[PDB]
């Protein structure tokens, strides 16, 4: 039996570009998270407590899906290498701005999943295909979730009265279509 | 054992500066309690039922409050000295300027406390600052409540609608962020 | 009414060191978070999965002290300035060595708080030593904890049989004196 | 409609290399099966209990991965062919090496797996490899269990008393980090 970089019991060596690859992703998931906590403090900087309340939540479920990234490489006797975290962006001119960020945040983080992807294809690694498949469909599922509420916030047009609607809605738990 | 000056038996003395700024901040707690009855008011003339029954609620607490400080100085042996009570403010020329002064009030109600702690510090009272510690942390919660509940309605900028949603959220006890 | 820093309705303004002592700790408090998942990884490499299910969640609460925190400058008005998160330490040549890094790491933290605290007095800012000491009373606690993990595994000597012995009491949750 | 080799009604042809291949991997699976259970007699010869217990459910599942591949064929409207089977290794002379064939047989039977999936692509046969899908995705957990249970008797280090203590986690259903 072979050890993997790791230390563990090695069932199938991995690439290392690929292996690189997920470390950089996981990375990506935890500036996602620290994205997602920046956004809750501006909206309760803002008596959006209801948007406070939605993105203190995705905070902590980007962190979850960054350790769940970090248990493969373990499952695989590969190495983690947690990575410095960029400071997130902390100021927007409006909440139709700061939900086209999340939007398009969350578009970058299947675009690297996809990015992921294609290299364990290139390699015929078929457990890392595998792996990021159900991570693809609940990506496909949040990026349903923030085009409903960007584009239910653009509906709003600035206005503040739709916008406290809005902020209810999702203190409620009413955050997608759905 | 000795006698303290409501004749119980004394554990240690306190400074007459010190039972003195207590004594005025009996009639602080009070003032805001009175204060919040006619902040009631002005609301349920004008059919904002939710702020009625907020401000109706804030009214009892904050003579709860009060009570809370008559109770500390019979225990400290010391007389109670309950005052004559200044009439309230009793007209707003908007929901937003009323809820200004609730803001204000909290802040100057926590720095009456802050007072207060500061004397005792001065006479090394530690009995004080401990009684009073808890009371400080329930005012940062005050504050940050006041601030979210000023904020939003600043936030609907006037508009009838906006502040008939916040009615409804009061109403439902949606009060804070929280 | 003032306006504070983060735009809310300001109940006393904070001193500008302070505000950065705050804001570093926050990340300091961040660092304790990511450096206990790197910790996690290192016991998960090695099978130790009653130490890797201790510091998993040993991450998650640190990041929960962090975030709220946060909460606090949001009551307080001022602005939150989330940082550059360094890298974590992974990599040790024991799993005694590890909890030495983790109990110098609780020590450190208590360090930061009790830096915050003396700044918080000289500005005579009861709100944020009212605020602080409770975090300490559990810094206490966290410390105690610590000292017991460290020194009943260097009691273990390196004896790999008293390790997993241990190793099953964090996984059944026995994880203080206590 | 067609009719299939097996004389059900036909979906759609599948390459006969493609189906050789996967009637070979239920001979796989089959001798996993057999392997534990000799696994399994090896460990209660010991009196190691827990080992024992683990090998014989380990057996039986092995048997109903077997069987579910046998129904997939008939979905598939594709003639079985159960294959003579080897007789299983029984000899070992160690715990630590027992566990080393363990891992290295869910190693194989992944590779085996594998090659099947890629097969089933050169061939576009788009069912065989949502079929496979996850029965991959069980393996990495399985990959992952039979790493972290042969790195905790390889960190035993030959001691009876730590065997007995790993025994004893198996006997509880303790067999993951997880
Ligand atoms: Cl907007
Ligand atoms: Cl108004
Ligand atoms: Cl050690
Ligand atoms: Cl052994
Ligand atoms: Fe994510
Ligand atoms: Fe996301
Ligand atoms: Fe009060
Ligand atoms: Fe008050
Ligand atoms: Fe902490
Ligand atoms: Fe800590
Ligand atoms: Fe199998
Ligand atoms: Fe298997
Ligand atoms: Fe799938």
């Amino acid at each position: 039996v072979a050890q993997g970089p790791n230390g563990r019991a090695l069932a199938e060596s991995m690439n290392p570009d690929l292996l690189s690859a997920i470390q950089q992703h996981i990375s990506i998931e935890r500036y996602a998270s620290v994205t997602y906590l920046a956004m809750s403090i501006w909206c309760a900087e803002r008596e959006l407590a209801g948007f406070y309340q939605f993105f203190d939540g995705a905070a902590k479920d980007e962190q979850s899906h960054a350790v769940h990234f970090t248990q493969y490489l373990i499952a695989r006797s590969q190495s983690n290498d947690l990575q410095t975290l960029d400071a997130p962006r902390q100021n927007w001119d409006s909440l139709a701005s700061l939900m086209a960020t999340a939007f398009q945040m969350e578009a970058d983080t299947t675009s690297s999943i996809q990015s992921v992807y294609a290299l364990a294809e290139r390699n015929s690694d078929t457990r890392t295909t595998v792996f990021l498949d159900p991570l693809i469909e609940a990506q496909i599922q949040s990026e349903d979730q923030f085009a409903y509420l960007l584009g239910r916030v653009k509906f709003a047009n600035g206005d503040p009265t739709a916008l406290l609607v809005i902020d209810n809605e999702l203190r409620a738990g009413q955050t997608q279509r759905g």
